């Protein structure tokens, strides 16, 4: 259960599609757009060619954090990488391994928890597209990274989680002992503090300490702002057991207004003690 | 001194009580609540049973960050771990040491600068209870950790420090060369940036670089938001001498509105150079 | 090219606080050449800097620094009587130190890092007006052996402006593909921000560069910052992405919409920027 070495050339089709109630989402197949968009996963060294199509009546773009791209796949109107209504375009993302440069220094690799979003809808910074749902996660794995049993994306988009109505989660289910990966992206105007009851993670790339010499803070509450992204893997219920473990923004008015969800951790027999919605 | 190995079963009585000025606070003995609440110190591996009593006319709870607890000690109304008016309940916190798992991976230990607070007063997230002063620090030490000469707790609670009126500190005294530990917790609605004149610390677990290979950034200014907690140790006046050293939130309107205090570092003879209280 | 040498040199410099146009105020190293941000101060761990300070303004001003070692008498605060009356002069003394093992066996952190100085008395006793007006500037303290850049650029998010510039007027910064560029990022004022750069990423540690394969620091292209935060990093301009007009901006959506945007203009070796229309 470990990521291999990257270096594969990959292609994928992506669509921008209008969704109900003024929303917009990215999808891998027509009519399957979602908010957040599909989880794109690569190994360091992989190339991704996204054959992009804009099914909408307004221009859209695709912009990505962290990964290597040339200025033609900027996803910006300034560098003419947006997609007119009905248009098509191939965005190219590349990734690289860490390595020692010629100058002696250490080149950082592409691995990490990243994301993509629109850059042209509403404003030339994608303010309207991000608000409508044009955002999604990208995970770039380093060779040897432990692979999880499940991955869940939580996006604090302004006062919402994944553009959902207040006090509607989302909820995620796991069994005690599962290796669960959380991808956490923030968008919009507000800062947040992400908090998980009964679980904690390392404030580093993978969310797990590398070993006894990793000085990274171990936290259960992280401040984050627009376009921040981080991730972590936890063992569900580790040292704490089954239950309906709350997660929420800890800004007090934000959790009061419904930026809350449940990490529903079950015993092997499928039971969650005390849970009563 | 250094922190020893944990693994002891500890017991403590805690009370939630109404305090003067429409506030609420935790204490270890009845009639002795405080804001911030009492400092709790544990060694990785210790277990803590908190014999809790609610002396108030409203439900209250005890919820902790960082430490291990089963869901029955979650301290939320959502699964019946709150304490009714006049009720009692034992909460149990555990802690563990770091080590390796069967799957080859490293499990981080409980050590850190943590905190406890209410979760049911006002809202199902404790907004009223936190605002009223139901919060306190929890320190979990790892074996070998350097012990301080003194520990001081600074909570940025909305626009107050430790719920105090504007421009009323608190101030903390030390002697030059003392090893002083600061526990910094934030609560409420607003982000802040904690800044200390004349001192700096590492942005890691303990606030001190482990040694020459520790890449952690060394800072004197840290942004923090609701329920953030961190801590550090500094040598009072190290390389800067005695004096009235300001700490404050560096958000400009927050300092201008009184989120300011003094770290009063004394010379051995007790005096503080240039410290005219009236000019502060 | 080069690495930082060991420190330990006692340096002196004159500094002036001057009014600038548009009600602004700035620090400078020579009379009549004040700037916003103020001049870049660079030191090697162990150096001392005596700032021979002159307030040429009609209101009091001060000089307060982050991170470096200073005695209470160089606090730069009215509260500790180290401000400078109109027309007055004062010598501020900053010191730095290398890291080392203390007698008690613990490790003393060095002064090295990305720091800043600013006023502490104009407008309020916390310098709110001075900072608003532009009295801020960067300080870099290098550790022996630190990689030296080809150029250094200072970006300050001061309330809703970058370096007190009007909305949407940069600043822009030019480099050639392959250049080692150092960014100093400071934030001031009332608001939090998130600094983001297209096409480039860095390490969230002291230097912005991973020390090697065992450095666990996170690699980021987006960082939340708040008033008086400072961090810095070095990047290889266009590394793995090529030339072009690469945006940097605050990623708070209404902040980029209302002018907190700039361009990192990475040129080809022939000096051209593909697809860049000014
Ligand atoms: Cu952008
Ligand atoms: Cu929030
Ligand atoms: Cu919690
Ligand atoms: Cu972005
Ligand atoms: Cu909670
Ligand atoms: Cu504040
Ligand atoms: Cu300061
Ligand atoms: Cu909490
Ligand atoms: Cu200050
Ligand atoms: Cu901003
Ligand atoms: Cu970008
Ligand atoms: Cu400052």
């Amino acid at each position: 259960g470990a990521a291999p070495a990257g270096g594969e050339v990959r292609r994928v089709t992506m669509y921008a599609e209008r969704l109900a109630g003024g929303q917009m989402g990215y999808g891998l197949e027509k009519g399957k757009a979602s908010i957040p968009g599909p989880l794109i996963e690569l190994n360091e060294g992989d190339t991704l060619h996204v054959e992009f199509e804009n099914t909408m009546d307004v221009p859209v773009s695709l912009h990505v954090h962290g990964l290597d791209y040339e200025i033609s796949s900027d996803g910006t109107k300034q560098n003419k990488s947006h997609v007119e209504p009905g248009g098509t375009r191939t965005y190219t993302w590349r990734t690289h391994e860490p390595g020692r440069r010629a100058d002696g220094t250490w080149r950082a690799g592409s691995a990490g928890y990243w994301h993509y979003h629109d850059h042209v809808v509403g404003t030339e910074h994608g303010t309207g597209g991000i608000r409508n749902g044009l955002y999604g996660p990208v995970i770039v794995r380093r060779k040897g990274d432990v692979l999880p049993d499940a991955t869940h994306t939580i996006v604090f988009n302004d006062m919402t989680i994944n553009n959902r109505p207040a006090h509607t989660g989302p909820n995620f289910e796991a069994t005690v002992g599962d290796r669960v990966e959380i991808v956490m992206i923030t968008h919009g105007e507000y800062y947040h503090t992400f908090h998980m009851h009964g679980h904690r993670w390392a404030d580093n790339r993978t969310g797990m300490l590398t070993g006894p010499d990793d000085p990274s803070q171990v936290i259960d509450n992280k401040i984050c702002g627009p376009a921040d992204s981080f991730g972590f893997q936890i063992i569900a219920g580790e040292g704490v057991g089954a239950g309906a473990w709350m997660y929420h923004c800890h800004v007090q008015s934000h959790s009061d207004m419904g930026m809350v969800g449940l990490f529903l951790v079950k015993k092997p027999d499928g039971t969650i003690p005390g849970y009563d919605p």
